[PDB]
């Protein structure tokens, strides 16, 4: 009895709230129960907050009743807004995931810290070694995240049983592996002690250090290696990396989110369309809840009672000539087959 549903980034490229109801429709309808919420990344931060001061009543709304942070140019779900998809979320039974990803992917973040406190502030809280990273290292810099987890949980509110710590694609220029499970685990334990349960990407999950994370932390798997095209970088990190069954036969709870498979990077294109069609039916007669490792199959799982759940990702960098509906409308399709194939 699964855990399935969508992962939207809607950082990347913004939804109106009817259209985040659609997909909560096509989650619940086909019997599905969570929608993991990528609203923060490098090109926008896409809700409303008082801690990096970006309000509603600060905004200019569009005719479309989206509100447009003045000084960013970007979209941002005001809070009433996403009180009215929390409503319905949870009317239709769809658990809501918010993700604040870190150490990397922050940008938008960075860049409203620095308007509303100040650049120094703002170096002050970053790795000294890496300009696009948090310093994980820095007490001061964990206690400002926390500030913000604090404010994204209240937002969320009882919709939410579980709060993604991000942890992808960070570190890639340096080493800093070790002060990452001390990162995450600090994390972790404060969400503990806040009534949730942690999702994590699996990036930073090596077989130096694995045993020491938090084991009830829930990995979110998406790549062996983080689909690098360099075939050098990708045997290193299939030998650094801990694989799916790995993390299964230590007891960790990992849901599949093969990027193969299960990405979905929407473009407008004179075939989109098809396109679009053509992944529903390809994960229909191909994809099964035991491939993990992308298109491979000799690692399958065949025990998939022990594999949590799955989840479809919409990942937004590409998106920009389309519109949310148009979107929305072409992955139902292939949303509804992942959580098919999944709960079988």
């Amino acid at each position: 009895t699964k855990q399935t549903g969508l992962m939207l980034d809607i950082a990347r490229h913004f939804y109106s709230p009817e259209v985040i109801k659609s997909f909560i429709d096509t989650i619940s309808l086909s019997g599905g129960n969570f929608l993991h919420l990528h609203f923060s990344d490098h090109e926008n931060y896409a809700i409303e907050s008082h801690l990096l001061n970006q309000r509603a009543e600060n905004a200019v709304q569009g005719k479309d009743g989206i509100y447009i942070n003045p000084y960013t140019g970007k979209p941002f779900l005001s809070y009433r807004q996403l009180d009215d998809i929390k409503a319905y979320a949870k009317a239709k039974g769809i658990e809501l995931i918010p993700e604040l990803d870190s150490p990397n992917h922050m940008t938008a973040i960075f860049k409203l810290v620095q308007k509303d406190r100040g650049v120094k502030y703002l170096q002050g809280l970053k790795s000294r070694q890496v300009d696009d990273e948090i310093d994980i290292t820095n007490a001061d810099s964990i206690t400002f995240m926390q500030s913000l987890m604090s404010e994204v949980i209240d937002i969320f509110g009882d919709t939410s049983q579980h709060f993604h710590i991000g942890g992808d694609e960070f570190g890639y220029s340096v080493e800093s592996n070790h002060e990452f499970i001390t990162y995450a685990n600090k994390l972790s334990y404060f969400l503990e002690k806040k009534g949730l349960k942690t999702r994590m990407w699996n990036d930073g999950l090596i077989k130096n250090t694995f045993e020491q994370i938090n084991p009830n932390i829930e990995i979110t798997y998406w790549s062996y290696d983080g689909d690098t095209q360099d075939k050098n970088e990708a045997a290193e990190r299939r030998d650094m990396r801990v694989s799916l069954p790995e993390l299964l036969a230590k007891g960790f709870t990992v849901l599949n989110y093969n990027s193969y498979y299960l990405y979905i990077v929407p473009k407008a294109s004179p075939t989109f369309s098809q396109d679009a069609a053509f992944a529903a039916k390809d994960v229909i007669k191909n994809w099964d809840l035991g491939v993990w490792d992308g298109r491979n199959t000799k690692n399958r799982v065949q025990n998939t009672h022990e594999i949590a759940g799955a989840a479809l990702s919409i990942w937004g960098e590409d998106a920009k000539a389309l519109k949310d509906e148009t979107i929305q409308k072409n992955t139902k399709s292939l949303l509804e087959a992942v959580i098919h194939k999944t709960n079988g």
